[PDB]
């Protein structure tokens, strides 16, 4: 079971479309500047509001960026996949299909019995995701060198920090799963 | 307070005179072969051994490499620091300068008031030290990609996974940690 990412000018396409489908599930008249798809996001709901934006900011600095196609592709799905996972935890006893919004992301990605990240698919989705907030919150990427002036992901709603740690966390415990799996194949072979 | 690296050869040679010390404060006529310190491990206690296998396996495996001196300094460095914490956290309620061998990691590393890791220091050494195990341990450093058929660390009484998770671990809540604390600098400027 590995997963494929999705090229990604197809995938902000298809994620440009779900949020437009948002918005118009809340009102049908919504007026859709094409160019300012944030501009219409007051009018879907305060949760929705900041993960819409994170993934519009996200598309609008990939296309910015001089990163190559792969790279903007796992960007992307990275960011997709883990708010799909965000809106999953807030469903404790129902399927979280009972989201348009997140049965869209199941549908952009392509996910599938098939088709579905690995361990080593998510550690290096994640991975690659956290870097490019880093990038995007710290001088050269680095706390250590303090905070850039201006911060494309102070979003309001939205923490980019509680983002990158979280992001962090769980690129750590895939990567410890990693080791602790190949153990076992290794003294069970 | 920041850390200067020890260098490496000046390291190596301070590491092996308190390994043949501790050795001769067992046996005061242990026979040394220069070349073959590792058969005088056995004079020390069980729980001094792996330590100093895995420092004697480390310095010939950085010998062998073809690293810059500063990326074999920073290795060494790494691994006398860990070993002499692991000791410090064996003293419950006494001062670890009771161990002879604690005292001389602290002397080869030129420890000081004002010459000690900070955090930063501290995640760059044991992010370090864990790919140099990970690339003795794993093909292509790359657990996914399963072990290497000569395991140089395979040595009685010693984990060599466990010590990459553990330094891992510790990079991790160090990373985290350098987050946190640019975070508030931010915030409170």
């Amino acid at each position: 079971m590995s997963f494929e990412l999705v090229a990604y000018e197809k995938l902000k396409g298809s994620i440009r479309e779900s949020i437009i489908t948002l918005i118009k599930s809340h009102n049908e008249k919504a007026k859709i500047i094409e160019d300012k798809l944030e501009y219409s996001v007051k009018e879907v709901s305060r949760e929705r509001q900041p993960q819409v934006l994170v993934l519009l900011k996200t598309i609008e600095l990939l296309d910015n960026s001089s990163k190559e196609p792969e790279d903007k592709a796992r960007v992307l799905n990275a960011l997709a996949y883990y708010i799909r996972d965000q809106i999953a935890a807030t469903y404790k006893y129902t399927s979280p299909d009972n989201s348009d919004f997140y049965k869209s992301l199941t549908i952009s990605l392509d996910l599938n019995k098939d088709n579905n990240p690995n361990r080593e698919d998510l550690a290096d989705m994640y991975s690659a995701l956290e870097k490019f907030l880093r990038s995007h919150v710290y001088k050269n990427s680095d706390p250590r060198k303090g905070y850039l002036d201006k911060q494309p992901f102070a979003i309001k709603h939205y923490s980019v920090v509680d983002d990158i740690l979280e992001l962090s966390d769980r690129v750590h415990k895939l990567r410890h799963e990693i080791i602790i799996a190949a153990r076992d194949l290794h003294l069970l072979q």
